[PDB]
């Protein structure tokens, strides 16, 4: 069943594409609009379109802008595109990357040799307790600490706490539109009020909400407050394309106010007996293929496209938001506004309704710290009109569930709940490791 | 053409996005007529509509959801599982499919550091050769490392005695390269792994240039003098890339190791987060699971035979260019270059004159420095373009021109890499490196 070595004699092309329908095939599962987030789109024509588009710049590497000025000058405006829709203006700049995490750690990175510069020799992430596991990520591979400040009753970081939290160690100040376990979005003006007081500068992550958020107002869905360029004290905002772009994966942005911040990220080497070395991000060598496959989903959409993708997208999610409101023995955690919408229950455990959907053939993600469970509404699952059967199969699990509703979780959900009540975190740690050597299993 | 600064009011069709993009790849240098140094290995149309075909039934496959997945998740353990087998690993060895050389080298110096914490040692160095790629140098930067670079011997090898001499109780890890990429040599893995074996250090081999090379080289008929794998005791690490020799999609390489219990240290693992118990083997969450199913392709499409039949080609093509630049007065080779690079240095001009020539002729070579030097890394392109010829008759000719004035002075960027090298304050250099990379990103 595994191959565990190179064949003796390579296969023929055909063989080879033959061979890999079969690996294809179990890789099926989300087409039907089962699954959340995962595939944003994933519309026939669409993926034709940035397949060829990757094609055409298959063998292209950024890492040679002399050799590639082509793929150098559509960077270049993916950047200033994006900038545009987070109303940067002039002096504002960014950098394409592998992905929100890579756009994370450029951003912590930065902020980091800013903080070294003016004599802080352990810098410091304050950040809510919702911001995305790459904030620890960063912390670990650069040598800061991390501090997550607690949250609110509606799942928005407590700015109390987290002013509290500000010390002379401080180098960045983090908020989420949205964060991804209960897509609640922080309150950016007043984390930003506390940036420009303590004169911090301040990430705002925006790797999932990015491609919805900044066409929430033409969508006629206009946000209650900025989160932009706009709001002074605003330094960096990261942005997944792979994400509400519809873009293939492997491609975000980090965008700075200024160049002064951008500076910071770049890595330089003038003595290397290889030539003078100089890197914008994290990788030498990258899919140049990739950029142009993101360009190019981003000039196909437009701004019309977008808009459209949007109104759809927060029309089903608002859809699905009232009607899990109307559910007897659950509730959505705070209020969110976009495309994610996260369940809880104060009459059982909520693990028991995922459980029960898994069963009925959907993948919603488990959430921890408190026990939740969630579901990302994406531009395939609006297409598709997945919504009915999502409502009908979560008024029947819950119906099912209220029967009994002391009874003994079981299967998967059972050891996300223990995972959480374990004393010994090493353990959860250890068992990861363990899941992670798992998946390059050829046993 | 003009800059597009903002989102189309009206999407583009995609005939019309293809037509744009066209002007685009357009613009682009000659490098399918094969006069540009490494940078692309194949490119042949056949192969390229095969990997477009592979990653396009893969465009949406995710690897961060394995249990979405299960399809990249068999085809990445089996990257790896074949890697370990070309390495020599046997069942211990293990591995990790990265998004390139840099991103390898980072996850074994990062597994490297921690396991160096674990021991006490508060700021962990890494002990390496001058000729090591700047990806330890970026590893040193972000990771919190010292690097401590050891100098190069005539012959461009490291110096295992200065090596010795480096050493310390706070050194995390020994490297040296298969082969280096300035001047193409292979350092002496088995001098390094008798020193990591005695101080009971790690040792990383960085094999990422050589790597699809050098494990085909004994069946081509062309065997190396030493071992250089997992079959050397003390090689705890190699770094090898599918992008490169593999002929696989940009976007794709390996990390591997001799045992699990230094792959564990690369891992990353948030237990806390409010998302889910979130875990990740490399630096990336998300990745384009479409690039390594492109990978499993060329892989499996060429199979030891195209590996062999390749390497065969390559090494050929390098022999001959080599023996043939050992003839020319006014030149010499560095080292015993055994692979694909061959770097050129003058004892009687500056050998940047020799590279400015070569750009006027329609090529484009290595700059390199510390000493003043020049390479050119031979690729199947170069093999199957049939370009040895006219690389060699421009060498002679430019060598030939430079010969009438040895002493007249270096012009255009050929005099600026000279410079770069004399100039006392490196934080010159370092702040016009900054105003090339701020350059990049221009839309005026
Ligand atoms: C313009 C030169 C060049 N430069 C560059 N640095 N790295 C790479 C990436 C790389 C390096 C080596 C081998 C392979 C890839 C480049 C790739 C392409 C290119 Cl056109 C440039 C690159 C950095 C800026 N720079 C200089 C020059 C002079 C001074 C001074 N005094 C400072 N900087
Ligand atoms: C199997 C679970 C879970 N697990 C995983 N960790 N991270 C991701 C990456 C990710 C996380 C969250 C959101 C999006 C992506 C996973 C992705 C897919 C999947 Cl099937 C698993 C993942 C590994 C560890 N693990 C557990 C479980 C229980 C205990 C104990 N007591 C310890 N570990």
């Amino acid at each position: 069943e595994y191959v565990k070595a190179l064949p003796s004699q390579g296969l023929s092309s055909s063989a080879v594409l033959e061979k890999l329908k079969e690996y294809s095939s179990m890789d099926a599962f989300w087409q039907e609009g089962r699954a959340s987030g995962t595939v944003y789109s994933g519309e026939e024509k669409l993926t034709e379109l940035l397949v060829k588009a990757y094609g055409d710049f298959a063998w292209s590497n950024p890492l040679h802008p002399d050799i590639f000025p082509g793929l150098r000058k559509i960077e270049a405006e993916i950047v200033r595109i994006a900038c545009s829709l987070f109303n940067g203006g002039p002096d504002s700049c960014g950098c394409v990357t592998s992905g929100g995490t890579e756009s994370i750690l450029m951003a912590c990175k930065a902020y980091r040799d800013l903080a070294f510069e003016k004599g802080i020799k352990t810098p410091e992430i304050v950040a809510p307790q919702s911001a995305h596991a790459a904030f620890n990520k960063a912390a670990s591979y650069f040598g800061m600490k991390i501090v997550r400040v607690p949250l609110t009753k509606m799942m928005e970081v407590d700015v109390r706490a987290m002013r509290r939290a500000i010390s002379r160690n401080t180098a960045m100040l983090v908020c989420s539109t949205p964060q991804f376990p209960h897509g609640v979005i922080d309150p950016v003006p007043e984390v930003a009020k506390l940036a420009v007081k303590y004169k911090i500068p301040l990430h705002v992550d925006a790797c999932l909400g990015g491609f919805l958020i900044v066409f929430m107002e033409k969508a006629g869905y206009p946000l209650e407050h900025p989160f932009d360029f706009r709001v002074k004290g605003v330094t960096s905002i990261s942005a997944d394309t792979h994400k509400y772009g519809y873009a293939p994966k492997g491609s975000s942005l980090v965008l700075y106010s200024d160049k002064k911040y951008r500076n910071y990220q770049f890595f330089v080497d003038t003595d290397w007996q290889g030539g003078i070395y100089a890197s914008p991000t994290i990788a030498g060598s990258r899919p140049g293929g990739i950029s142009a496959a993101c360009w190019a989903a981003l000039m196909h959409f437009g701004e019309n496209g977008y808009v459209e993708a949007t109104k759809q997208i927060i029309k089903t999610a608002r859809f699905l938001k009232s009607e899990l409101e109307n559910i007897k023995g659950i509730f959505v955690f705070g209020n969110p506004q976009l495309s994610v919408i996260a369940l809880g229950s104060r009459d059982f455990d909520i693990y028991r309704l995922s459980n029960l959907m898994t069963a009925k053939g959907w993948n919603l993600n488990q959430l921890q710290f408190p026990p939740s469970i969630h579901f990302c509404i994406t531009l395939l699952h609006a297409r598709k009109r997945v919504a009915i059967q999502f409502l009908k199969d979560i008024r029947e699990s819950v119906t099912q569930i209220m029967k009994n509703p002391k009874a003994k979780t079981t299967g998967m959900g059972a050891i996300y709940g223990m995972a959480q009540t374990t004393v010994d975190r090493n353990m959860v740690a250890e068992l990861s490791s363990v899941f992670l050597d798992s998946l390059y299993s050829t046993d």
